């Protein structure tokens, strides 16, 4: 009867809190430890004078890791001296001043971590991207550079959406713009249902839209301002 | 002239160390996070029993991980009561006891922590297979039961050399046997130099094997007792 919505919904919600907690935390956590070690290799003597040194060395790595870290579209580091190295070949104006993009600028406003950024268009090519920043320093708080990288989570989003037909899962920011979805066509741009951000009340919980006819279930990630939302069109064998 | 060769094993080195650093070691520790999630799951009442309780909700758990984490065979949970729980479907004799089982025996003599087992073959259908396994236990070191995995790292060793055209990159265990390979063919099978193993002389390394004309990087795992292996054949551009 309608005890199958009961079920349904209750599955739904466990799907959501299981991928969350198996796959999404743990691809994240480590994309940021990854991240992490690319950028302890950084030294700051490299990247704090008017030239950068063993930039040879940089970009050897900075290849290797991009070929493995499929999400990624430029690894970089912007300083305060306005040098730009980055992997792969990038390049921008002379009017281009690193310091002032938003990955310079939030990683520079929370030092001593890492930050993920909104998205943003590339000063070059007006793509839209997402980037992971944290600030490189030398002693009473100087911010000799901003170490960051561009990516697109598409790689994340299919095997995300792999093992699901019927439905979908998909993953919004603070505003409701898209970071995972098993369409690229719609990462980065704002969500289809806005409506649905006022619903996500709490850490996790599930909904019916009426409007839509789709049940949705919805978990809040802890570490991030970022939610899964696992949808189900009421289109269902 | 031979500087050549020089500056080539350095770079070999230098992106087997780097491969180590940056992939192998977050690759294995999200899947070995990953594995102590899905274990921590489980609830020792549910297997010290005669019969298994609530399976219906473990084997909905499986299917789901076991669906993103793609080097998986089976999640299976073995009892001390000799019963049996497997995603996805696996059937064995009733002559069958996990008890004595590799995976069960390495599990239980390492109580509190997880252990990848040797090669060894399936009992039913006699396929070669690796597995990670850690005892669940009650009280005084009572061993109700193992929660294990079978693997087959063929995913993880297609994305280790999926940017390697001219060199490979492979991983064998203590014994030389090959858990990561370019080819499937190979994976858990001896490795074709033997002889290398008494070349991994300390944590990393590089040579030349003058028999093979290949030059050869290595790397020793830190929390596993393996060894990353960057070959180059002198077939080079
Ligand atoms: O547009 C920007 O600011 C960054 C810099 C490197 C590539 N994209
Ligand atoms: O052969 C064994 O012991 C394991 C049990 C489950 C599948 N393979």
């Amino acid at each position: 009867e309608r005890s199958l919505q009961r079920e349904l919904q209750q599955r739904l919600l466990a799907t959501n809190h299981q991928l969350r907690h198996v796959f999404i935390e743990p691809y994240l956590n480590e994309m940021e430890r990854q991240f992490s070690l690319i950028y302890d290799q950084i030294k700051v003597e490299d990247i704090s004078g008017p030239r950068l040194r063993n930039t040879d060395s940089y970009l050897r790595e900075w290849r290797l890791y991009k070929g493995v870290m499929a999400d990624l579209i430029y690894i970089y580091v912007g300083t305060a001296e306005r040098q730009m190295l980055i992997y792969p070949e990038w390049q921008a104006d002379a009017d281009f001043d690193p310091r002032v993009r938003p990955w310079y600028q939030l990683a520079s406003q929370h030092v001593g971590k890492m930050v993920w950024t909104e998205p943003y268009y590339d000063y070059t090519n007006g793509t839209l991207v997402i980037a992971l920043a944290r600030a490189i320093t030398d002693k009473e708080g100087k911010v000799r550079g901003v170490f960051a990288v561009d990516a697109i989570l598409a790689p994340f989003s299919a095997q995300l959406n792999r093992q699901w037909n019927s439905g979908y899962q998909m993953i919004v920011n603070q505003s409701g713009k898209v970071l995972a979805h098993p369409d690229p066509s719609q990462l980065l741009k704002p969500m289809t249902h806005p409506t649905w951000l006022s619903r996500f009340s709490g850490e996790d919980g599930i909904f019916l839209d009426q409007a839509s006819r789709q049940f949705v279930a919805y978990s809040r990630l802890p570490d991030h301002n970022w939610v899964l939302i696992s949808v189900l069109p009421a289109s269902s064998i």
